[PDB]
This record gives C-alpha cells, sequence and structure tokens, in this order.
C-alpha cells in the first residue's frame, strides 16, 4: 500500500521489491496478503432476512395492539349474553390490522438499493498479473490481488486496483474515468512522477484507479492500492460513517409514539384508582376473575381508541401519489418519506453546467490584434450569431456582416481553432439539427470555424452533412497534424503539433498551435501576430489584450475566454519527447499571441425566475461551478442569485480560499456563500456539514462517485438523469430533464403535501382523542359501555379513513412559496391548537357518552328508563331498585350503542370540514373547496347505512337506529361541533396568530 503517484516507476518497484519483470513470489503474495487483505469492499450484512418484521413489530405502538390483541383472543372464548360464534372476529381483525400494517410498513424494496452496495458494479471478478510462478500472465481473482504485484490492463478492462502505471506498451494509453466524475471524454495517461504529495486525482496522470476501465491501449503497472483503501474505497468508508437521521415527520411520530403509550398505561393506573368500588363493594360471589375481566375489557377498548391506525395507510398513499405528480414534473423521488424534508430544504447547491446552464457552448465574440504603435494598441473585435450547433449565423463587425478571410489573422484564429481541436460536428439525420462530436467547449470552437468560411469554400450548393465539417475539412487540407500536447491543469492549454501538407502557402516549416485559459497562453507569448506581421509582446499590449479578456468573463455577458496562439519557430521533431507531460510547457513557449475567442453557455430559460421563486420561499441557492472566480460572480448576478449591483465580497469563494481559512472561518462562510467557484474534491461534503451545523435542510446536486458521499450527506441528494448509476443511487432525487427549475417545483411540491398530511394526520387523532376521552367516562364516572372495539376498527380505517385520504387532495394553499421553509423542529399541535383539540375530543367524548345516557333518560319507541342510573349497578344480583321486571339485558343491548356510533361518524364529519383548514372559516373557505371529501363524506355515511342494514353485517356491530327523532338527536348533539370549532377557529381574531 503505498501513498505514491509522486515516487518514480523504480521508487515504487523498490518499495515492494519487486522486479517489473518477474513480479511478486508466492511467498510475497503470501506476506502481502495478509498485511492487507483481499482486494475486496467489505459486504454488507443488513439482508433481506425476516428480520425486516420482527423489527416491524419491535414498536410501542405496535407491541400496545399485539398486547391488547391477546387479551383480546382470552376475552373471545370466556363469554356470556346469547353465546354467539360471531364475536370471534374480533381478536382476528386486530391481527389482520397488525399483519396489513406490517407488510406496508415493511416496504424496504423502496431502500433495497442502497448507494454502498451499487459499488460492487465497478470492482471486476478478473484481473491479470505477472508474478514469479508462472512466465505467463496470470489471470487471477481480482479479489486476490495484493498491492506490489504487477497488473495488465488493455483496452476494455476495467481497472482491478488502484494502480502505478509503469510502462505503457501500446503508442499511448486512454482511460474512461466517468464513473469518477461524469465526464465522458477519456484521459491521458502517462508514466512520469506527478511529484505533489497532495495532487488530486484529475492531476494524477500516471495512476489507474480501480472501477475505472480502460479506452485505449495496453500498459503494466505495480499496484499501489486495494481494497479499501483505493480512491474508490475512500470514497465507499465516507459513505459507510455517514448515518442518516430520520425524517423530522417520521421523528414526531416516534416521539408522539412514546407519549401515547405514556398516556395509555397512565389511564390504566387511573380506572384501577377510580375502581376501588371492586375491591370494597361486591362482598362475594366469585367476581375476583370475574371482575378482573371487566379491566380486560375497557383494555382493548383504551387501546384501540387512542392508536390511530391506518394512519400508516392514508400517509403512505398519499405520499405514493405524491411520488406520481412529483414525476410528471420531472422530479423521480426514490424514496417515501423524502418528500417532507424535501418540502423543508433551506438551501440548495446546484452545480452550474447543464443545471443552472444548457451546456450548449457557442462562442460570441472573438478579437484579434489590429495595430501597435509604440505603447498604444488597437484591436479587431467581432460577434457571431446563433447559439446553436448549426454551421448557421454570421461573423459581424460594428454590428454589420463582414468576410473573416479578409482578416489574415481571422485566418490563422480559425487554423488553430479547427486544428487545435479534438472534436468535431455531425447532422443529425433522424432529429433535423446538428450534434456534438465530443466535449462542447470544443465544438463551438467547430461550428465557430465553420461560420468564419475564412478561404471562402463554396457551402450553399452542400449536403447538409458534408456542411457540417466542410471549412474545418479545407483547414485539415492545409496543415498536417503530426501529435498533440493533451490539455493539462498545471499549464492550463494545450497545443499540436502541425506541418504543411505540401500545398505549399506559408511552406515556412513545422507550427505548433496552442489554445488555452488566457493568463497562462499570454505570459508564455513573447510575441504579437498583427495580421501578418510579427512584433514583440510588450505592457501596453498585454494590458489591452488581458483589459478586454477581463470585460468579456466578468461582464454582462459572461464569457469564458480562450487564448489562442502559435510557436512560429517549434523545437525540433525529434529533439521533443512525448511522452514527458511537465515537459508539454517548456514546447509552448516563444508563441506569438494572435488571438482570443468568448463563448457562451446559456443560462438556462427557466433560472432567472426559478431562483427568484427561491428568494420569496427563502430558500438559500448556492451555485458551484468551475468557472474562475470572476465569471462565477458574473453569471452569479445574471441569473439573480446576486442583485445586478450588490456587494458580494464575503459572498463567494474560490476553492483555494476556502482552503486557507481556518475551520470555524469556513463554517462561518457556508452560512452566507452563494457561490463557491473551482471547488476542490472534499469542498460538496465539507459544505454539506457546515450548512447542516447551523441546522439548515440542504439540497445538493452532484454526479459520479466523486459526489456520493455530499449526496449521501446532504439531506436532498440530487442526481441528474444523465448521471453515473452511483450518484443516482446515493441521491434522494433524481432530476429526468437536469433542470434547475425541478429541483424548485418538487420544493413546492413537497410543501403542498405537507400541509394538507398536517391537516389529515392532525384530524384522524383528533378523532382518537375523542375516543379515549369517551371510553375514560363510560368506565370511570359510568359503566354504561358507549363503544366496542371492534366499531372503532371500522371507523378508525374507513369512517374516518376516507375523508383523511380526501383531505390529501386539498387544493394547495395560494402564498406557499411565499412563506418561509417550515421548521424542522415545529410541532403539529401545541399552544392554541392543543386546546383547541383538548375541547373537541373532551366534546365528542361527552356527545357518544351523552348519547349512549340519553337513550336511557330519553328514548320514546324503544327502552326508555328515565334516571335508570345504569351509573349504580351493572352486576344485577340484586334487583331490588326494579320491584318486579324482566329487565336486566338493557345493559348489553345492541341499541343504545347504535347511538354512540351514529354520533361518532357525524361528528367526524364535521370536524373532516372543519379540517378543510387551520383558520379560515367555513363561510369563508367552504366545504365545497374539496369535492374529493364531500364524496367522501358522501361515500363515508352510505357505508355507514351498509354495515347496519344487509343483515350479515349488523351482526357484528348492532342494530338500526330507525327513527328521525333518533336521528334528530345525533344531529342536534354532533352539529354544534362546527360551532365550537368555528367560534374557536376565529378566536385567532383576538389571539392576534394569523
Ligand atoms: C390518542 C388520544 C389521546 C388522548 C392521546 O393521549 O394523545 C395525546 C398525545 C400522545 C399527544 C396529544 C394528546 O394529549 C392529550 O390529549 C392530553 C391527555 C388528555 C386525555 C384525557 C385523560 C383521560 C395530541 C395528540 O392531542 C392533543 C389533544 O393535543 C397532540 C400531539 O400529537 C401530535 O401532534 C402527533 C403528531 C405526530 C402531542 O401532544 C401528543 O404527544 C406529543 O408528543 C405531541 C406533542 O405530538
Ligand atoms: C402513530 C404511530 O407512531 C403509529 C401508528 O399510528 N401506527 C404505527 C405507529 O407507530 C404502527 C405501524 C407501523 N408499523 C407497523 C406494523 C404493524 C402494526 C402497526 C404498525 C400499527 C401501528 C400503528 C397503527 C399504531
Amino acid at each position: 500500500m503505498e501513498a505514491a503517484h509522486s515516487k518514480s516507476t523504480e521508487e515504487c518497484l523498490a518499495y515492494f521489491g519487486v522486479s517489473e519483470t518477474t513480479g511478486l513470489t508466492p511467498d510475497q503474495v503470501k506476506r502481502h496478503l495478509e498485511k492487507y487483505g483481499h482486494n475486496e469492499l467489505p459486504a454488507e450484512e443488513g439482508k433481506s432476512l425476516w428480520e425486516l418484521v420482527i423489527e416491524q413489530f419491535e414498536d410501542l405502538l405496535v407491541r400496545i395492539l399485539l398486547l391488547a390483541a391477546c387479551i383480546s383472543f382470552v376475552l373471545a372464548w370466556f363469554e356470556e349474553g346469547e353465546e354467539t360464534i360471531t364475536a370471534f372476529v374480533e381478536p382476528f381483525v386486530i391481527l389482520l390490522i397488525l399483519i396489513a400494517n406490517a407488510i406496508v410498513g415493511v416496504w424496504q424494496e423502496r431502500n433495497a438499493e442502497n448507494a454502498i452496495e451499487a459499488l460492487k458494479e465497478y470492482e471486476p471478478e478478473m484481473g491479470k498479473v505477472y508474478r514469479a510462478d508462472r512466465k505467463s500472465v496470470q489471470r487471477i481473482k481480482a479479489r486476490d490481488i495484493v498491492p506490489g504485484d504487477i497488473v495488465e490492463v488493455a483496452v476494455g478492462d476495467k481497472v482491478p486496483a488502484d494502480i502505478r502505471i509503469l510502462s505503457i506498451k501500446s503508442t499511448t494509453l486512454r482511460v474512461d474515468q466517468s464513473i469518477l466524475t461524469g465526464e465522458s471524454v477519456s484521459v491521458i495517461k502517462h508514466t512520469e512522477p506527478v511529484p505533489d504529495p497532495r495532487a488530486v486525482n484529475q492531476d494524477k496522470k500516471n495512476m489507474l484507479f480501480s472501477g475505472t476501465n480502460i479506452a485505449a491501449g495496453k500498459a503494466l503497472g505495480i499496484v499501489a492500492t486495494t481494497g479499501v483503501s483505493t480512491e474508490i474505497g475512500k470514497i465507499r468508508d465516507q459513505m459507510a460513517a455517514t448515518e442518516q437521521d430520520k425524517t423530522p415527520l417520521q421523528q414526531k411520530l416516534d416521539e408522539f409514539g412514546e407519549q401515547l403509550s405514556k398516556v395509555i398505561s397512565l389511564i390504566c393506573v387511573a380506572v384501577w384508582l377510580i375502581n376501588i368500588g371492586h375491591f370494597n363493594d361486591p362482598v362475594h360471589g366469585g367476581s375476583w376473575i370475574r371482575g378482573a375481566i371487566y379491566y380486560f375489557k375497557i383494555a382493548v377498548a383504551l387501546a384501540v381508541a387512542a392508536i390511530p391506525e391506518g394512519l400508516p395507510a392514508v400517509i403512505t398513499t398519499c405520499l405514493a401519489l405524491g411520488t406520481r405528480r412529483m414525476a410528471k414534473k420531472n422530479a423521480i423521488v426514490r424514496s417515501l418519506p423524502s418528500v417532507e424534508t424535501l418540502g423543508c430544504t433551506s438551501v440548495i447547491c446546484s452545480d452550474k453546467t447543464g443545471t443552472l446552464t444548457t451546456n450548449q457552448m457557442s462562442v460570441c465574440k472573438m478579437f484579434i490584434i489590429d495595430k501597435v504603435d509604440g505603447d498604444f494598441c488597437s484591436l479587431n473585435e467581432f460577434s457571431i450569431t446563433g447559439s446553436t450547433y448549426a454551421p448557421e449565423g454570421e461573423v459581424l463587425k460594428n454590428d454589420k456582416p463582414i468576410r473573416s478571410g479578409q482578416f489574415d489573422g481571422l485566418v490563422e484564429l480559425a487554423t488553430i481553432c479547427a486544428l487545435c481541436n479534438d472534436s468535431s460536428l455531425d447532422f443529425n439525420e433522424t432529429k433535423g439539427v446538428y450534434e456534438k462530436v465530443g466535449e462542447a467547449t470544443e465544438t463551438a470552437l467547430t461550428t465557430l470555424v465553420e461560420k468564419m468560411n475564412v478561404f471562402n469554400t463554396e457551402v450553399r450548393n452542400l449536403s447538409k452533412v458534408e456542411r457540417a465539417n466542410a471549412c474545418n475539412s479545407v483547414i485539415r487540407q492545409l496543415m498536417k497534424k503530426e501529435f498533440t500536447l493533451e490539455f493539462s491543469r498545471d499549464r492550463k492549454s494545450m497545443s499540436v503539433y502541425c506541418s504543411p501538407a505540401k500545398s505549399s502557402r506559408a511552406a515556412v516549416g513545422n507550427k505548433m498551435f496552442v489554445k488555452g485559459a488566457p493568463e497562462g497562453v499570454i505570459d508564455r507569448c513573447n510575441y504579437v501576430r498583427v495580421g501578418t506581421t510579427r512584433v514583440p509582446m510588450t505592457g501596453p499590449v498585454k494590458e489591452k489584450i488581458l483589459s478586454v479578456i477581463k470585460e468579456w468573463g466578468t461582464g454582462r455577458d459572461t464569457l469564458r475566454c480562450l487564448a489562442l496562439a502559435t510557436r512560429d519557430t517549434p523545437p525540433k521533431r525529434e529533439e521533443m519527447v512525448l511522452d514527458d507531460s511537465s515537459r508539454f510547457m517548456e514546447y509552448e513557449t516563444d508563441l506569438t499571441f494572435v488571438g482570443v475567442v468568448g463563448m457562451l453557455d446559456p443560462p438556462r430559460k427557466e433560472v432567472m425566475g426559478s431562483i427568484q421563486l427561491c428568494r420569496d420561499a427563502g430558500i438559500r441557492v448556492i451555485m458551484i461551478t468551475g468557472d474562475n472566480k470572476g465569471t462565477a460572480i458574473a453569471i452569479c448576478r445574471r441569473i439573480g442569485i446576486f442583485g445586478e449591483n450588490e456587494e458580494v465580497a464575503d459572498r463567494a469563494y474560490t476553492g483555494r480560499e476556502f482552503d486557507d481559512l481556518p475551520l470555524a472561518e469556513q463554517r462561518e462562510a457556508c452560512r452566507r456563500a452563494c457561490c463557491f467557484a473551482r471547488v476542490e474534491p472534499s469542498h460538496k461534503s465539507k459544505i454539506v456539514e457546515y450548512l447542516q451545523s447551523y441546522d439548515e435542510i440542504t439540497a445538493m446536486t452532484g454526479d459520479g462517485v466523486n459526489d456520493a458521499p455530499a449526496l449521501k450527506k446532504a439531506e436532498i441528494g440530487i442526481a441528474m438523469g444523465s448521471g453515473t448509476a452511483v450518484a443516482k443511487t446515493a441521491s434522494e432525487m433524481v432530476l429526468a430533464d437536469d433542470n434547475f427549475s425541478t429541483i424548485v417545483a418538487a420544493v413546492e411540491e413537497g410543501r403542498a403535501i405537507y400541509n394538507n398530511m398536517k391537516q389529515f394526520i392532525r384530524y384522524l387523532i383528533s378523532s382518537n382523542v375523542g375516543e379515549v376521552v369517551c371510553i375514560f367516562l363510560t368506565a370511570a364516572l359510568g359503566l354504561p359501555e358507549a363503544l366496542i372495539p371492534v366499531q372503532l376498527l371500522w371507523v378508525n380505517l374507513v369512517t374516518d379513513g376516507l375523508p383523511a385520504t380526501a383531505l390529501g387532495f386539498n387544493p394547495p394553499d395560494l402564498d406557499i412559496m411565499d412563506r418561509p421553509p417550515r421548521s424542522p423542529k415545529e410541532p403539529l399541535i401545541s399552544g392554541w391548537l392543543f386546546f383547541r383539540y383538548m375541547a373537541i375530543g373532551g366534546y365528542v367524548g361527552a356527545a357518544t357518552v351523552g348519547a349512549a345516557a340519553w337513550w336511557f333518560m330519553y328514548a320514546e319507541d324503544g327502552p326508555g328508563v328515565t334516571y335508570h342510573q345504569l351509573t349504580h349497578f351493572m352486576q344485577c344480583t340484586e334487583d331490588h331498585p326494579h320491584f318486579e321486571g324482566l329487565d336486566c339485558e338493557i345493559f348489553e343491548a345492541p341499541e343504545p350503542m347504535t347511538m354512540a356510533l351514529s354520533v361518532l361518524v357525524t361528528i367526524e364529519m364535521c370536524n373532516a370540514l372543519n379540517s378543510l383548514s387551520e383558520n379560515q372559516s367555513l363561510m369563508r373557505m367552504p366545504p365545497w373547496v374539496n369535492i374529493w371529501l364531500l364524496g367522501s363524506i358522501c361515500l363515508s355515511m352510505s357505508l355507514h347505512f351498509l354495515i347496519l342494514y344487509v343483515d350479515p353485517l349488523p351482526m357484528i356491530f348492532k342494530l338500526k337506529a330507525l327513527d328521525l327523532t333518533q336521528w334528530l338527536m345525533v344531529l342536534k348533539i354532533s352539529l354544534p361541533v362546527i360551532g365550537l370549532d368555528e367560534i374557536l377557529k376565529f378566536i385567532a381574531r383576538n389571539y392576534l396568530e394569523g
């Protein structure tokens, strides 16, 4: 295991004492394999076994409803009254709901694809090595590859480990490093040491990274690291070391879970404490085990009254219909709970290229030297029209079309852009528009050369297929490109060594053609081209050039600029060695500046507006970009991250500037920063940590395994649809169209969805408060059992379950994106809303109890004993207050219960309407604003008749409440809940909140 791309090929061999020709000996292999382990990432042990479910049952509010399932089964055996076989469905239904909420609850197929898993895809099964025990090329399990052993790689091979290149057997080695970046265009390798101990992967020109694959050639190298110690394995570990917090809702539901369990077993002691009657009253009779069955009866009644069963199903359905909706709008949300955290997003860090912009480069402006007289110099400047890749548009001067070949320097400008170029252009016959073949910046030039028709080639008589590369071809006819010196970040340029195709125009020797970032290229220009003449570089000249470059890059029209120059008399062909990449810069020396091109990658049509939408939503937007700081700040102005003229010093940092900052100062930079330029390997991940340190819900965009730890880390990882397999799985959302506005649009959707959830979560539990407050009263201060569990199970699944789902379809609030993001710790119910629900639960608690008790005092048709005082006695062993009459069964009658259910169903219908809004009256924000709710109100009441009339069903429940006088009291006991809430709903006029 070496730490060196920075060492000579000798040094690495000597490190492990291997011979390049023999490789590692069988003993070395053994020694090494023990020191370093196998070439593999650890196995993941959280697999698909039933552990899923036994966990699902491990929860409190599941265990509590399971203990009450066992109690229900023991009770469904010992029976009196009519000894009917139908009451066996009672302990059977809970078990079914405990299964249905488990199966659907344990839906970790959405989480079956975890990002660390996806990382095995890039370790191959096979690798080839040159051990000492065979002179041949043993092809072994990649697993058994050790650091120090001499490896072989050829075209098509996935690189088996992090390898220090030793010898390139083919004329050139190209590797595809997309898994890292996403940046398809393959890179050239070399053998020379990269002497900076802290070189980033991009710049490790002599290394092959495990999991990467070879595009062209054959090379022999020495394995340096394996297992978790390769680049890819280091990314694995960071991902393993980050743990996900639970979504702020999931957290509340657990907190509500715990606090419910507390209230449940705080009533059980109160019931016992209120029942110091049985402990002193019933002298004898064997009621010690016959009366302890009564507490077990109210137990299962207390549980189901509190547990808001089916809420799982409601929230799950609501979210599932959220995912479908978001997809139509190009936001693919991998994980269901995400649609909530999405709603809370307070910061978006977005890559510029292809997300904030279109990634469609076109050259707009270009200049060359006009005249250089002493200390004054003028330039010739030109615009170019049309932003597409079509060779369709014009060069113009002073806003008027001109002919580029009339300018000697434009000729050479075009020569360089066509020769110093690895791309080209292709007319897609099928779609009917042209196409880049390669890097976009490079194609922008090809298109340019196509528009400047310097040699005046006839084009209007040409096929739209030939047309594509017509003029470039003419320039290739003119100069034979021998070799080419690749780009490198170290010198920020690229040249091309060219010879004259023996046409004999400018037949004065070979020529290198240099194009690169303006600073470096210009610094290596001793000369300036002026038409065809050449004059020494001077301060005034260099000032003029740089002055305009600065204008174009930082001005309103934001142009990335390339300087182009040529080496008039390049070093001898033989005297150059093309293998020495650090030697490339000195070959590009004694240049003659020729011209500059300024190209644009336009801000996507919708960003300007979307960013404004974020301003209003109180969402920070942070641009991460490869632009130089100057242009970063400019582009930011252009798209409205910064005011057209505002102060921005401390607000935008280069990656280097960030690095110079002490930790604390770095942290403080992130709570303010809106633009990061030329950010490094670590940075995204650091940016996310700091943002989180200020309690910010963070959206972060990225691609590649490079960006996976950041996407894991961020509350919202965001991959591009065109992105790698791994970035995709690491993300919490995929953007199908790569557009920025899809994030912003997905945020609005999440705020919309959550708002209704708040309402339907609150409504559904609001019912349970009532049920408990009811069941308590019908146990302690009174005995006449008002509601039985079975009824409540059907109430909490269907009668409330439909309006609950309908609230899921509530009409989106009108000002969502004009209020700031929701606090994650903001509780759904406290303050005034607690007392509000504390009263509604209480009211209904006294309504269903009151309508069960009213059955005694008033009821005309059917049993009606005025002031019967069922609170007095329930056992019926005496029958002395009742002198002579067979009556002791009206106690467990299927009629006074049908009163309560009819009330409960009806109040929840009003409380469903009540729950359309939080604050606005139903006369301000009407019940007819939600057509699906009315549709549910109808269906809810309709199915209530069904289980009351069609006989099989009113057997497990009760008997029909025929009378209209009986249904009149139902409405007269239930409908005033609208009135109570309404008073409280708008007491907020006084309570100065809204
Ligand atoms: C299911 C029915 C009930 C009555 C249950 O106790 O819910 C309580 C409870 C656990 C909470 C309360 C209920 O508190 C009470 O009702 C007081 C007890 C009075 C009962 C009468 C005595 C016999 C919720 C339901 O209702 C009221 C009346 O305000 C609101 C909210 O719950 C939520 O917001 C859930 C969101 C995930 C929680 O106070 C919550 O505990 C929390 O941690 C919270 C903050 O969440
Ligand atoms: C409010 C609240 O926290 C909860 C809920 O409201 N539900 C779920 C739950 O925990 C429980 C649910 C999740 N997973 C399973 C598996 C099996 C059975 C259940 C569940 C029922 C639980 C219920 C209904 C209490």
